[PDB]
């Protein structure tokens, strides 16, 4: 396909604050959803049904992510503390705590044995999920970081900084492994690993979107036409049907690009206030998005291809 055609299936209300970050449960079956009133909401991903809410964090929440089993969630809060969710009972498993300041970004690794974060407070954290015990404080920046994420084996962790750094990390050891700089350094305020794990997306607050192969230390794609100079937000590899890279934007649209030729392929029209994240179905192309307090709505999308 050389354009996919998203269109509106589902608006999902319910939330009463701003909508911070949405996620599809690896099993395809689920959208998680976190907001700053403090609440994560879950949702049946093809029909947008209301589930279930899960309450316990005292101040906003930021991100949330799925265990691979899909079972767990993890939620990093302005409470300065992450918990791990069981799903289909509500119970709050763990509190994760250490952090000084707000949590604003969480994953699991593929193994879901371990839980990365970032923080206002400039560190990356490494948590033991099964003992809630925090194993590895990372001095990874020297501004709040935006964004943690494993690669594929677990390997390895990339953390982005208002700092204007991207950094990769041995999970095992800890080390900086590798700094990334462009000709310039603007705030990142996003990044994650492609599914393969040999590149990374990064955005920053210059309305621009790059891939980088990381270990050359190299730009190989950027990505432009949205809007994005004060919010980090979420974007995503499309790949269940044509190769896409998909995100938010400051001007309440979700914007697609093709990978390769870096054009845009359609945009998004439906939000009433900035589109602070988005994610993509693992086996479906269906398209999560999420906007900010004007709007407070999460809506599906489904293309043929
Ligand atoms: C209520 N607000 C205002 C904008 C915003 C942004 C985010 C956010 C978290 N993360 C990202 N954006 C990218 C990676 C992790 C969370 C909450 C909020
Ligand atoms: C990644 N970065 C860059 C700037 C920033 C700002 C905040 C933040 C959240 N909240 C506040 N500041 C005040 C009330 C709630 C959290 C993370 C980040």
């Amino acid at each position: 396909p050389v354009k996919p055609n998203y269109a509106l299936k589902f608006t999902l209300a319910g939330h009463t604050k701003a909508v911070s970050s949405v996620k599809f449960s690896p099993n395809g079956e689920w959208l998680a959803s976190s907001s700053a009133d403090k609440l994560i909401k879950i949702w049946g991903a093809y029909d947008g049904k209301f589930e279930k809410t899960i309450s316990g964090h005292k101040l906003g929440i930021s991100d949330v992510a799925w265990s691979s089993d899909s079972n767990l969630l993890v939620s990093a809060s302005d409470d300065k503390t992450l918990k791990i969710w069981d799903v289909s009972s509500g119970k709050c498993l763990k509190t994760l705590k250490g952090h000084s300041n707000y949590v604003f970004c969480c994953n699991f690794n593929p193994q879901s044995n371990l839980i990365v974060s970032g923080s206002f407070d400039e560190s990356v954290r490494i948590w033991d999920v099964k003992t809630g015990k925090c194993l590895k404080t990372l001095p990874a920046h020297s501004d709040p970081v935006s964004a943690v994420h494993f690669n594929r084996d677990g390997s390895l962790i990339v953390s982005s900084s208002y700092d204007g750094l991207c950094r990769i990390w041995d999970t095992a050891s800890g080390q900086c492994l590798k700094t990334l700089i462009d000709d310039d350094n603007p705030p990142v305020s996003f990044v994650k690993f492609s599914p393969n794990g040999k590149y990374i997306l990064a955005a920053t607050l210059d309305n621009t979107l790059k891939l980088w192969d990381y270990s050359k230390g190299k730009c190989l794609k950027t990505y432009t036409g949205h809007k994005n100079e004060k919010y980090c937000i979420f974007a995503n590899f499309s790949v269940t049907g044509g190769k896409w890279i998909v995100s938010g934007s400051e001007d309440n649209l979700v914007y697609i690009w093709n990978l390769q030729t870096k054009e845009i392929v359609q945009k998004l029209q439906g939000h009433t206030d900035v589109v602070i994240s988005t994610a993509c179905h693992p086996t479906e192309n269906i398209i999560a998005s999420a906007a900010l307090e004007n709007d407070k709505t999460i809506k599906l999308w489904k293309s043929d291809c």
